[PDB]
Order: structure tokens, then sequence, then C-alpha cells
DNA sequence: GCCGGTCGACGGGC
DNA sequence: GCCCGTCGACCGGC
């Protein structure tokens, strides 16, 4: 995390700003103004990577520029989009992209999401399944010291016509207890939580985090299958008889 | 249906119209219907505001819920205790993008819920209704024998890009209750949404609406059982090896 | 709050 | 095209 060591600073600049989505642009702005050389939006990182490798043409070749199957899986775009890419056909911000912001330096990747809220309902974080896949690849490729998925919550309060930042929170996914992670299966299998109160006491490595998270996903997967029978089958059986 | 009879007209008018998202086409259908079927044509929050406004005596969520005279229709169109509780002429409903129906058409205690879909040409099949929402609707239709009360219909607006602007090329009309229920594709991960292309929706179901409900509920259940099972191969089987 | 279902829009494999 | 995940934004019952 390149953000933790300057989170003091980020908090204080964010506290008192006024406009809740417009808030993440102020996080980007600040980070770009202060960590310029390592601050990227995801489509921007991809553009930079590919521009800097003009000889690397076509999807299969460019897929090799990541030299990480986990990072190829989290950060890369699809075969065709990676094929059709050129200096005249650059990538553009897409919501479907994994990270709000990318911070990279000395081969380390900090995937960062900004979450904005008033004072209610837990946002989508990542597909529980997409995470399981991330973990599997981590473990398979022993990529335990490559990336973090961290979060920044901007808490705002209404004010006339303005919205004002009351406070900020920061959390690191790999510092959380995997089993405390709420999975909303129906809602695109999205892990949901508020950054402000995501547990931060996990005392293992990313390897132990990945194993522990796979245990949780597998567990909940089993639990959902069972829950589906109780919720979606049993009650409706009486109408077929 | 109140638009089935006038569809060649909505089709007449829409085809050939330019727009400089694809969504503003929904805007043109609403304008057309509001003008040619003024009293029937709503938008779920309009009807909601309307139903309550013309009943100033009826106050609070329970009393207002009675206004619907239909468990099944309540389910579809209602806004929940607090929203219904704090509704007034100084706190009217506004359209939410997670309401049931884009457009509501109503005459003589009959309801036509109309969704508008818009598209290019070989696009993703869009969300229709939560398979589970529909499962509850059907059950409610049956528990309460409400088989002649509402239809769920769709209008598809096909556009092609023409330089800066989009030009309506064709349109489609289809009825959910005329589709063969067992053909309805349920995308479980994506909010349990049944997805289909309106244009391709088959319309050869011949039976009571009851038979459609019973037949839908057969599909939903079969599909649910299959999904739960498939979670084991999709989400358990591949990750077991990682358990230490 | 916690839980979890709903509508939208889109990617992206084959 | 079909299949079906992934990210947004949201509701609304306890
Ligand atoms: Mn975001």
């Amino acid at each position: 995390s390149f953000i933790k060591p300057i989170y003091q600073d980020i908090n204080s600049i964010l506290i008192g700003q006024k406009v809740g989505e417009p808030f993440e642009k102020l996080v980007y702005k600040f980070l770009k103004e202060n960590l310029s050389d390592l601050t990227f939006k995801q489509y921007e990182y991809l553009n930079d990577l590919f521009m800097k490798n003009p000889a690397i043409i076509g999807h299969e070749a460019r897929y090799k520029l990541f030299n990480s199957p986990t990072l190829l899986f989290l950060l890369s775009r699809g075969k065709a989009a990676t094929e059709n890419w050129s200096i005249e056909n650059l990538f553009e911000e897409k919501q479907n992209d994994t990270a709000d912001i990318l911070l990279v330096k000395d081969q380390f990747y900090e995937l960062l999401d900004v979450k904005t809220r008033n004072i209610a309902q837990a946002p989508a974080i990542i597909s529980a399944y997409k995470l399981a896949q991330t973990c599997a690849k981590m473990i398979d490729n022993k990529e335990f010291d490559l990336f973090d998925i961290n979060y920044l919550e901007v808490d705002w309060e209404l004010n006339g016509e303005d919205l004002v930042c009351v406070s900020t929170s920061f959390a690191e996914l790999f510092k959380s207890e995997p089993s405390e992670l709420y999975i909303n299966w129906a809602a695109a299998m999205q892990i949901q939580f508020h950054v402000r109160d995501l547990d931060q006491g996990f005392n293992g490595t990313r390897e132990e985090w990945a194993k522990s998270y796979l245990k949780h996903f597998v567990t909940q997967a089993e639990q959902r299958a069972i829950s589906m029978i109780d919720k979606f089958v049993k009650p409706f059986k009486k109408y077929i008889l």
C-alpha cells in the first residue's frame, strides 16, 4: 500500500470538500497531484503499458506484458479489445473495469476503489467468484507479494445544494477476516460491506488469506445452493403438486 | 392489451425517427401514448401519485394498500410501508429506475404493464424481470385467482447508428403471457433476471393465464434446482483443491 | 444496522 | 448469437 503511508494527508484534504460520485474524482486528482508517477486509472495503465511496447501487437502478445496470470485476470481487457487497441484506438474509462484507481511502483500493484456514502446500504465490492478466481491464480502462481485490493470510503453529508465530506475511511481487503465477508449471491455475487467497518485484524500472509478466502467462498457456495432449495423450490412446489 | 390494437401506429411513428444513448426512444413512445391514449397512460409513479391523490381520505400504508384491491397488483406496483406512509401532495413519488414497469396503461380495472427495450443490431439480451419476482407474481395470481387482471408486455425499439445520430429501424411487440414459460432464460448471477430479446420472444402459448402461471412456476422451480446443483460444479468443485 | 432482492448496462467467451 | 458473469445503483423488510 502506497496509500496507507499518506492516508493522514488524504483524509485531511478530503475532509471539508464540497459537491456522491463526484468525490472519487477528487481522490484521483489528489493522488495524481501527489503520487503522479504511480497513479493511474485502469484504462490509463493499459494504454501506458501498450504504448510503451509498440512492437507487442495482438492480444496473445500483449497478454504476456503483464507477466502475472492474476494481474492479467484482474486488469486486462478481453481478447478483441486487446486486439483492436492502437494509438488511434485507445481504451477509455469503463465501469466494468476492476479498479477505480491503480497505483503501481517497483512491481507492486495497488488496486483501489473509492466508495461514497451518506450515513447507508453496503456497496458492491467485488464478485465473490471473481475473488475466488483471483485467489486460485495467486496460489497457483505463488503471487503473494504483487498486489493489494484496498478501499477508500468518502462519507458525505447533505448541505443546502452542496454535499460536504464529513469523513473518510481506508481499509485493505487482505487485512480483513475472509469469513466476515458478506456475499450477496443474487446481487451479482457481490461481496458487500462498508469500508468504515471492514475487519482489519487478519494476521496472516496473502497466501493464508487466499486459502482462508477459498474456504469461505466454497462454504457460502454450498450454503447458497442449500438456501436456494429452501427459498426458491420448497415454497413453490405446492403449485405443481 | 390497449396497444396491440394501435401498435402499427407506434410502429408507424417510431420507424425513421432520429435521436442524437438509445434511451430517448423510450421518451418518444411515452409522448406518443400520453397523447393518443391520454387517460390510460401512466408511468408507475404517476399512477401511484394518481391513485392516492384521487383518494385524499385514505391515509397511511395499510389503508392505501387496500386501494389496490389485488394482492398480485399490490406486489407489482406498490412502494412499501414507509414510502406509502410518508406519501403526500407535498411528498409525491418520483420515478425510480428499479420500479416494475416503464409504462403503465390502465382502463376498466385492467392493467397493461409495458416495458420499453431499445437496441442496436446482435446486442446482449436485456433484463426482463427477476425470475423470483415473477415466481411470486404467479403464486399470488393463483392464491387469489387473479387471472384476468394484468398483462406484462414489451416494446423493442431497433436503431442503427447514422453518423452523429441514431435512427429507429424497426420495433417489436411481444407479450410475456404468450411466451412458452419453459423457454424463458434465467440469468441467475445477474439479479436472477430472465433475459430475452423481445423480437425473438416466442408467442405460441395457448392456454389459460393460470396454465401459464402453473407452467412458469414449474420452470422456475426446475431451474432453481438445476442452479443450486450447478453451483457445486461451478463454485465448489474447482476450489476444493485449495483447501490446504 | 443486517440481509438480500431488483432494475440497468455492459463485457466477453465461444 | 447464446451464455452468463461483473460493476452500478437501489429498495425495503425486519
Ligand atoms: Mn467505482
